[PDB]
């Protein structure tokens, strides 16, 4: 065929980043640490993002009311943030895509940006049509002494690396699907892959603290109560 897609119809597919808790309420959340040096990954709930080093374990936690069905699997894949960009697939760089897949004996090939940590049935699928990578894994029951569910997610690309993120930040989407290929919920989240994790989130609210001032409480209230005076020069 000469039309070769990408040319009136059919339309690429655009995927939305738009929250449904469904009928579990499906949610997601990142545990939360101090502010550690050389810190693998560190998330901000204010922001709701994450930044994290290349090749180091992202361990992410789904929340939801009641388990999901049996059968039913995960999945995650990474699109660019503006419509511009997310009918673009993301893909690898030259340097590092020559490098050798070394697959032998391993569960993810460094062929998709993303791949799983600590589950042997992880398996990756390829979008017929718009070329998207993604990675699928079976849900298992909740971890034993608490109701959540975790899933160790690890990048093979660092943002700046021409030719894979190229200095683009991307979204993430992580949904519950039924074996029979019906959505249950979706959520989604904003990831960064930058040399220190920890530098960026405590960068983001230092911005916030300067934008808010607080009254101190040395006294119980203002007398005169006057705003006279210019606060912000
Ligand atoms: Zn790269």
């Amino acid at each position: 065929g000469s039309s070769t897609f990408d040319a009136l119809s059919p339309s690429p597919a655009i995927p939305s980043n738009t929250d449904y808790p469904g009928p579990h309420s499906f949610d997601v959340s990142f545990q939360q640490s101090s502010t550690a040096k050389s810190a693998t990954w560190t998330y901000s709930t204010e922001l709701k993002k994450l930044y994290c080093q290349i090749a180091k374990t992202c361990p992410i936690q789904i929340k939801v009311m009641t388990p999901p069905p049996q059968g039913a699997v995960i999945r995650a894949m990474p699109v660019y943030k503006k419509a511009e960009h997310v009918t673009e697939v993301v893909k690898r760089c030259p340097n590092h895509e020559l490098s050798r897949e070394f697959n032998e004996g391993q569960i993810a090939p460094p062929s998709h940006l993303i791949r799983v940590e600590g589950n042997s049935h992880a398996q990756y699928v390829e979008d017929p049509i718009t070329g998207r990578q993604s990675v699928l894994v079976p849900y298992e029951p909740p971890q034993v002494g608490t109701e959540f569910t975790t899933v160790l997610y690890n990048f093979m690309c660092n943002s700046s690396c021409v030719g894979g993120m190229n200095r683009r930040p991307i979204l993430i989407i992580v949904t519950l699907e039924t074996r029979d290929g019906q959505v249950l919920g979706r959520r989604c989240f904003e990831a960064r892959i930058c040399a220190c994790p920890g530098r960026d989130r405590k960068a983001d609210e230092d911005s916030i603290r300067k934008q808010q001032v607080s009254d101190s409480t040395k006294n119980g209230d203002a007398f005169r109560q006057n705003t006279h005076g210019i606060q912000m020069t």
